[PDB]
């Protein structure tokens, strides 16, 4: 994949947007263009440096961040600008926080697991992601758009366990972790945010089975999915060219999916009545499209 050798002079640093996996983010501009930049805190990341380089240029899909260039002194990254932030804070930041609708959420995840299929099926080895989470989903154009950053090549709620049992894993953990995204956008919640502590009480937790609560009024081909990705055995876990293609067909009954993000929401998280939680999004619209189309 052609990518350019950019001269730092041509870089025009405008404010720190944030701190990924390693290093930091910038917004900048190169070139009339809006770009982001990682670039390098230690000299030690080199190592990752190169890894992010070489896969990033190797990759090509809407649904994965553009990487326009390389800057060697200092090492930097010159990538796509994502001007609707990570999907963490969309879901999870600071107020005012966005309105979005059941549509949103299932497109969300479709075009996660669209980017994530192509990583699945690179030439001649696989791509796995290894670090799926909200904070490295990104949105553009008002928030329709999805894009997938920061190649793992605080992670324990989206970890698969084999993966964190240092034990032999395959492309599988990914959609364990999509699984777990899932949840998170129909329920607007932190996944295990009622696990205090560190790390390890999740990750405890985890491998003895405890998985997100349940969904009340949770259409049922939606929750089959869901609790499938999360199987302790990774062969009882659905391929995401699976994923893909169900999430296509129910996105007939979600419609609006490209509404941009413009309303506002004043949200109060309820405590779970049950073992259950009721969704952020209302699913009432989808019962009723479905019924029109069967019987
Ligand atoms: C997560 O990083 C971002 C935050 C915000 C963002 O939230 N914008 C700044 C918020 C501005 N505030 C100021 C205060 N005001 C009250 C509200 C708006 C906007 C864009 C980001 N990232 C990228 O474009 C990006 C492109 S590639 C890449 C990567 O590999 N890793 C992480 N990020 C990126």
């Amino acid at each position: 994949g052609p990518l350019h050798m950019i001269d730092y002079k041509e870089i025009e640093v405008e404010e720190v947007v944030g701190r990924g996996a390693f290093g930091v983010v910038c917004k900048a501009k190169w070139r009339a263009k809006d770009v982001a930049i990682k670039q390098i805190e230690s000299e030690s990341e080199r190592k990752a440096f190169i890894v992010e380089l070489r896969q990033l240029s190797r990759v090509n899909h809407p649904n994965i961040v553009k990487l326009y260039g390389a800057c060697l002194n200092p090492v930097c990254l010159v990538m796509e600008y994502a001007e609707g932030g990570s999907l963490y804070n969309v879901l999870h930041g600071a107020e005012p926080l966005p309105y979005y609708t059941a549509a949103h959420a299932m497109s969300w995840c479709l075009q996660c697991s669209q980017g994530v299929a192509y990583l699945h099926s690179m030439q001649p080895k696989a791509l796995i992601h290894r670090d799926l989470k909200p904070p490295n989903l990104l949105l553009v154009a008002g928030g329709t758009v999805l894009k997938i950053c920061d190649f793992g090549t605080g992670s324990a709620a989206w970890m698969a366990p084999e993966v964190f049992e240092g034990s032999n894993y395959s492309e599988k953990c990914d959609v364990f972790s999509w699984g777990i995204i899932l949840w998170e956008v129909i329920t607007r919640r932190k996944p295990f945010d009622e696990i205090g502590g560190p790390a390890f009480r999740i990750m405890w937790a985890v491998h003895n089975g405890t998985r997100p609560p349940l969904i009340k009024n949770l259409p049922k081909p939606i929750e089959s999915l869901m609790t499938r990705c999360w199987s302790k055995d990774p062969s009882q876990r659905p391929s995401m060219e699976e994923i893909v293609k169900i999430m296509t067909h129910l996105m007939r009954y979600f419609p609006g999916a490209d509404e941009p993000l413009q309303y506002p929401c004043q949200h109060s998280l309820p405590p779970g009545e049950d073992g259950r939680v009721e969704p952020y999004v209302d699913f009432a619209e989808f019962y009723r499209l479905w019924s029109v189309d069967h019987g």
